[PDB]
């Protein structure tokens, strides 16, 4: 019932409800000549939505926003992008000309100039060492130290024990390492550990590309990550 990269075309979005006030919603991109899946997620807080990352572009944010207004009818007042890539942060320009208080860690910001890409407005406290935990609403955000980047955040859910994991976890169905340009492959093993250890009750782990699962997708990412060391 989750959708896939193949069912959902460039530049559409779709909403997934995962519990009580907590969706995901998946967008595509094409690099390269292939298409990509990628997910963030959407928190109720009380009356108004928490989101967290872009949906990989303008275009798709654009249309992201009004599946939102069309489909939950409440209104996004902030959102938290995990690191500095463009499926992460491309699109807070559009986010902010709507309204919505762009957040991230300032590691996050400060490699997203460094990039080029769009920077989120405000600046994320408590999230400077490994292990650092803080409440953002209805959720914890937690920097497990370096992995995919080295600024990589996850994101639980505690009334629904939902872990997403962002791109420092991925999908079953990867078997591979993807672009680890800007990842820690020393420490990343490391770093799912931590999150293992911090969120070992979580009952749906969502990667920051395809469909979710469960805790096993973070041995999972080691295993690749690892195999990917021995290359
Ligand atoms: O594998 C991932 O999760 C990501 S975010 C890969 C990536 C990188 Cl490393 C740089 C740039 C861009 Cl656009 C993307 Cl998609
Ligand atoms: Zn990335
Ligand atoms: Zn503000
Ligand atoms: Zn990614």
């Amino acid at each position: 019932e989750y959708p896939t990269v193949s069912e959902i075309p460039v530049g559409e979005v779709r909403l997934y409800q995962i519990a009580d006030g907590v969706w995901s919603h998946i967008a595509t991109q094409s690099f390269d000549g292939a298409v990509y899946p990628s997910n963030g997620l959407i928190v109720r807080d009380g009356d108004e939505l928490l989101l967290i990352d872009t949906a990989w572009g303008a275009k798709n944010t654009a249309a992201l926003l009004a599946e939102i207004e069309k489909q939950i009818g409440l209104p996004v007042t902030r959102a938290v992008s995990t690191h500095f890539h463009d499926d992460r942060v491309g699109g807070v320009d559009v986010l902010r000309a709507a309204g919505v208080a762009t957040y991230a860690s300032p590691s996050t910001r400060r490699l997203a100039e460094v990039e080029g890409n769009e920077i989120p407005t405000h600046s994320l406290e408590g999230l400077s060492s490994s292990g650092d935990a803080v409440r953002f609403g209805p959720v914890e955000l937690f920097y497990p130290g370096a992995a995919h980047s080295t600024d990589n955040l996850v994101v639980y859910v505690p009334s629904a024990s939902v872990l997403y994991g962002g791109c420092a976890i991925y999908e079953l169905s990867r078997t591979s390492a993807g672009n680890v340009a800007d990842a820690d492959l020393a420490e990343w093993p490391t770093s799912i550990e931590r999150i293992q250890q911090h969120y070992p009750e979580a009952q749906f782990v969502i990667p920051g590309h395809g469909l979710p699962g469960g805790l096993d997708l973070l041995k999972h990412t080691t295993n690749v990550v690892k195999a990917h060391t021995n290359r």
